[PDB]
């Protein structure tokens, strides 16, 4: 499922994510837009075996299991299809663990690139 966003938006906000560990809800769309374009079935992957799945882009080296990744942790319990759904449930879950893990949002390479220090806001502007 391709979210729009102000729908992703809503959905996030109805899960908890808005201000989760201090982050407003326009980090948490821009981060989605950046990482999966808010496609729920993006799948990256990565140089060092692991890959990232879903419209967080959560890796398979420390949080959900897919399977083929050396030294996986699989820390949020879940395999890695499931972070695919168009239920975005289980990839809120996960996001919620990860950025509580210590680094908050720099776990994600593309909002600390492309989100952090902008005007998040207008990824919410318009929306009701």
């Amino acid at each position: 499922k391709v979210f729009g966003r102000c729908e992703l938006a809503a959905a996030m906000k109805r899960h908890g994510l808005d201000n989760y560990r201090g982050y407003s809800l326009g980090n948490w769309v821009c981060a989605a837009k950046f990482e999966s374009n808010f496609n729920t079935q993006a799948t990256n992957r990565n140089t060092d075996g692991s890959t990232d799945y879903g419209i967080l882009q959560i890796n398979s080296r420390w949080w959900c299991n897919d399977g083929r990744t050396p030294g996986s942790r699989n820390l949020c319990n879940i395999p890695c299809s499931a972070l695919l759904s168009s239920d975005i449930t289980a990839s809120v879950n996960c996001a919620k663990k990860i950025v509580s893990d210590g680094n908050g949002m720099n776990a994600w390479v593309a909002w600390r690139n492309r989100c952090k220090g902008t005007d998040v806001q207008a990824w919410i502007r318009g929306c009701r």
